[PDB]
């Protein structure tokens, strides 16, 4: 996250971080055994990790379950992105409590102008690298999907939106992918993908998850 806040600890508490040895995407918890992510961090072998702030320290509230599988989206296309979104099953159920929750999906889209919650341990910096170890905030509004076309043209799917800043200084970026944006409680959207991070007029872009609601449902519901 570029331009953003410290959140403070275990104040996101559907915040996933992936690990493969080391933190590589964010996702979301939805339930207590399943979490959503972006399918273009598929990778096997993950470690699904709850309940962090510092993600290099043991601070006492984190719980450490493997991936028994993963199901990416069946028309996910990694050239384009269309169809960002992956679904993770843990080996056992999460322990819920105040610092470590689901989310909850959408009922409906949320439209542009709505004020959102985007979060991850991604790079901070739009030249350079820098890292961090404690969870990372950014206040956002969704864009309007004109302005977001007229940004990336010939790229946006009626499966993705943009959210940010046309002026720049505040984006999510790399290491953020997969985590949440959340909107008045729901889960509207997965970090994707943009050209660069915090860039004039290349807002970031996100999976719309209200496409997927029923996707998501019957999937749990029968794996
Ligand atoms: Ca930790």
């Amino acid at each position: 996250i570029v331009g953003g806040y410290t959140c403070g600890a275990n104040t996101v508490p559907y915040q996933v971080s992936l690990n493969s040895g080391y933190h590589f995407c964010g996702g979301s918890l939805i339930n207590s055994q399943w979490v959503v992510s972006a399918a273009h961090c598929y990778k096997s072998g993950i470690q699904v990790r709850l309940g962090e702030d510092n993600i290099n320290v043991v601070e006492g509230n984190e719980q450490f379950i493997s991936a028994s599988k993963s199901i990416v989206h069946p028309s996910y296309n990694s050239n384009t992105l269309n169809n960002d979104i992956m679904l993770i099953k843990l080996k056992s159920a999460a322990s819920l409590n105040s610092r470590v929750a689901s989310i909850s999906l959408p009922t409906s889209c949320a439209s542009a102008g709505t004020q959102c919650l985007i979060s991850g341990w991604g790079n901070t910096k739009s030249s350079g690298t820098s890292y961090p170890d404690v969870l990372k905030c950014l206040k956002a509004p969704i864009l309007s999907d004109s302005s977001c076309k007229s940004a990336y043209p010939g790229q946006i799917t009626s499966n993705m939106f943009c959210a940010g800043y046309l002026e720049g200084g505040k984006d999510s970026c790399q290491g953020d992918s997969g985590g949440p944006v959340v909107c008045s409680g729901k889960l509207q959207g997965i970090v994707s993908w943009g050209s660069g991070c915090a860039q004039k007029n290349k807002p970031g872009v996100y999976t719309k998850v209200c496409n997927y609601v029923s996707w998501i449902k019957q999937t749990i519901a029968s794996n």
